[PDB]
């Protein structure tokens, strides 16, 4: 069930790999970032292999490809954190009960950006002691979306007469969405964990 | 994998099935009502067949089985609801998100169908009609709670996120445990009742 490619853990359940530069998986990650960071140093790029959140994350995602039709539910998005919450995030993934409030809120959920750019402000991947800031890459169940609103605390219903058929993420914007906000667990797989500096 | 005692669904991933009176899947779920609840009437247990959220809860079951290292880690638990969120709650199981909560910020679970006919749980719908589900709990490893967790405390807080799996108002003699995290309960049977 395990992705091949992840190294081997004997037996272990969770390893984070740190990645070599020119590794097309390291240079992907990189450029992803560099896109909208070109400002910023990478320190390092490490993969999470979280053997428990990744079965949780693609039983969920099995269930929205059955249930969408022929949708591409998932998108790699990025997550600005705090030093003090990487520990919690690598075992146990995005809590939205632990989520700040945003700026400009389109739901009470768990932020995920497209540009690595809104990340990387210091509100979200706010640095440590040491000047490190820590951005997760992170696939995320955004299956069939709508524009958001500050009092969801669940994505509202496709339809008003069917309450409990939902949408399965928001987004600040369908036509060009910039963020999405996801409202249940087991929705984001944390992939990367990007260490990086001014 | 959908359980043996489920009927079949016709290829649909959702159905609320009533039980038959007198058989002994009814008796069995009635009887543990009854310990506690002897003087209100039931109208009508349904088996609820979610093959989502059972999916869900058994890939959570197993690993729990796993880390806990031994396989005690259910409880059949009560949970009172209003007639508005029982759509809801068939589908999309319960939502920490969606009274007082004083031992933590998760959803709430009854040992004693009693406590869960309180009218603040099963709020009574116009016609006096009242909601309870029967409900697979993954208690696992539990401890006291408090108020205003947003998770279970750690077992050691040497290492801060290896978690108990709920939290309980009394260890030694639990009447009420919480659960922080989606897929942990299984909404089993819907109990419709009066007073
Ligand atoms: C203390 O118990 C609850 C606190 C908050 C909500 C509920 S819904 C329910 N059904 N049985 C008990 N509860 C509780």
């Amino acid at each position: 069930n395990l992705p091949e490619h992840w190294t081997d853990m004997n037996h272990q359940l969770f390893c984070m790999v740190q990645l070599e530069p020119g590794q097309s998986e390291y240079n992907t990650i990189k450029d992803k970032f560099t896109r909208t960071c070109s400002s910023y140093a990478i320190e390092k790029i490490e993969r999470i292999q979280n053997a428990f959140l990744w079965q949780s994350y693609q039983v969920k995602k099995r269930q929205m490809d059955i249930k969408n039709d022929h949708k591409n539910n998932e998108r790699l998005l990025f997550h600005g954190t705090d030093a003090d919450s990487v520990p919690y995030v690598n075992q146990h993934g995005f809590n939205r009960s632990c989520a700040g409030k945003n700026a400009v809120s389109y739901g009470k959920g768990t932020y995920f950006a497209v540009d690595a750019s809104y990340s990387a402000k210091d509100t979200y991947s706010k640095p440590d002691s040491n000047g490190r800031k820590h951005m997760y890459v992170v696939r995320v169940l955004t299956g069939v979306f709508t524009k958001g609103r500050a009092g969801l605390v669940t994505p509202p219903p496709k339809n008003p007469h069917n309450p409990t058929d939902l949408f399965d993420s928001v987004t600040n914007n369908t036509r060009s969405p910039k963020l999405f906000v996801v409202f249940f667990d087991n929705q984001a797989y944390p992939e990367y964990l990007i260490t990086f500096t001014a």
